């Protein structure tokens, strides 16, 4: 009966759908799934879902993967009010939008640079990538630049998304100095419900990284 | 005052949103904009948004991009009942979460073959890459052997946009011999208003790739 999310701190979306748990204040059930241990992972989870999906939100038996529709399904069954997912089309478009930016174009080129690095052997940035995800990043220094947040003057679940990918990069390691919206959203994010949560998950990602890259 | 969609017929998510705007039946006028030839580009584009983003929507000056932000905010504020994008929370959570595949995995994958190979010298398709596209079709031929289509046993936006993706692939050429649920959802999808308009489409882009594989 207890709503559960199936949770790797070290993973941007996982940590995406838990502040988006924490910006709408659901009381939640988390269970810990160590990916780097898959001999250890546990019962209760390879039951459930096709394959090794985190986040996985059980709510009630609704089992349900993907960060961001994980994010959006909870602001709209549990949210208090309108704030964090703005029930205006257009207003709700924008945030869509922005979610679809995290997910096709941000944590997309934020993973082009960390897999490879973690897992497949790779010791260095290659500077296509790193060209890449600035393109990227350039853009969202301009979503900043006519707004506080990401997709409105107020805190959306596009601020909880994008700022678990953002602080991913930046413990790796990223120079943001020619982005200065970036720089002063990121404060910003701080203040989010979560946020140190977010910061220790997403530290061990940036540990787990550099450890790996030859300098 | 009229619904307009700024679209170039060779991009899968183009396509994807075109598809949307033919489900849901809502006239739209569309304006072709060719991204093969940038010093071509018209001014009426140009103005509008931040950078060359395609598609791009223009409902009544309320400006959109990313195709699947385009598809739902099109079902919900034109759709002339449910079927397409269900309002029903956990039926909606579904579709969005295969929106969110579509994004995050499909066309990701797709273009990490493809964008090198338009554009960047590369001649043939990574075997490494093909793995990881292959991984994540299989993914989606699971999705398929569930329901009909995939998001529900009735067909959704969730279709029409992995629909754009997969004729993408196929158009290039690829062997899905090993996913028979992808290869039954592929020929209703031919079903789907404006399926020959993307068709043609996804075949201008298949043959912009194979032109640059040395066989």
């Amino acid at each position: 009966s207890s709503l559960k999310l199936y949770h790797f701190p070290v993973s941007g979306p996982s940590r995406g759908a838990l502040l988006a748990a924490r910006a709408i204040g659901i009381p939640i059930q988390i269970e810990i799934v160590n990916l780097f241990k898959k001999e250890q992972l546990q019962e209760s989870f390879l039951k459930l879902n096709p394959q090794h999906c985190v986040p996985t939100l059980d709510d009630n038996n609704f089992v349900l993967w993907e960060s961001r529709a994980i994010a959006c399904y909870l602001a709209d069954k549990y949210g208090k009010d309108d704030q964090w997912y703005p029930k205006d089309l257009q207003k709700r478009a924008v945030v869509n939008q922005r979610l679809y930016f995290d997910s096709a174009s941000l944590y997309v080129k934020i993973r082009a640079i960390c897999f490879p690095i973690l897992f497949l052997g790779e010791t260095e940035i290659k500077q296509s990538l790193k060209d890449d995800l600035n393109s990227t990043l350039s853009f969202l220094n301009q979503f900043l630049e006519k707004t506080k947040w990401v997709a409105a003057d107020h805190p959306t679940i596009a601020d909880t998304s994008i700022y678990a990918s953002m602080s991913s990069i930046l413990a790796v390691g990223w120079d943001i100095s020619s982005f200065p919206n970036i720089q002063r959203w990121i404060k910003d994010c701080l203040l989010l419900p979560g946020a140190p949560e977010n910061e220790d998950g997403a530290r061990t990602f940036g540990d787990a990284v550099k450890k790996n890259i030859k300098q």
